[PDB]
């Protein structure tokens, strides 16, 4: 069991990566934070292996929640930024202090393909 | 090679559909317009296997260019509806005219539960 924290600001986001990942047979949801204090104060308790983060949000930015964890924590989860188009350069400086990332593309685009495939066999 | 059309009022969605679709070795992308007047005029023209019609847009929206379709068009595509949450209700009456429906959720979740395998997997 894959243990997985999110922090990100946006509500709707939060939400569906919540279900994806909850979805998943081998992985489980153990928090979720909107704001980056808040994300510091989840961590200290529940120690996931697996964060998810936020590139940029206001006031404290993912950079600097990953740079509290690399210095004050004994535990530390890997770390995956969440980032959007245009974020690329701002998510180089953390893959520098050893975090990976995944580019967030604005739509879902599962089973589209299949779906078509589906509609025009039938016909 | 499935020929498609898509037609949506969200021109980041219409972009990323066109790179998706494009994409796949099986299937191209003929046209693509912004709203439904220009839908109809590209439909007389390309006669595409499939067409990506929003449901919902300001004055004319997908249940009426459906319409215009099965009332006006000797040549017909398969029409599959973009529907988004809370659009359900509305997409059932296309639906009852004979078209397919896709549910477009908010963010792209392709590969990330790969991605978090594969950083788990490094540790």
């Amino acid at each position: 069991s894959i243990k997985v924290c999110i922090a990100d600001d946006n509500r709707e986001l939060v939400s569906l990566l919540d279900e994806y990942i909850s979805s998943q047979p081998d992985m489980e949801v153990i928090g979720t934070a909107y704001n980056g204090q808040d994300c510091l104060q989840m961590l200290e308790e529940k120690r996931p292996d697996i964060l998810l983060l936020d590139i940029i949000m206001p006031h404290l930015d993912g950079l600097a929640v990953l740079e509290r964890i690399r210095a004050g924590f004994e535990h530390q989860p890997n770390v995956i930024m969440l980032t959007a188009f245009g974020q690329e350069d701002v998510t180089k400086k953390a893959v520098e202090l050893g975090a990976s990332y995944f580019i967030l593309k604005p739509f879902d685009m599962e089973n589209l393909a299949h779906h078509i495939r589906q509609v025009y066999g039938k016909t």
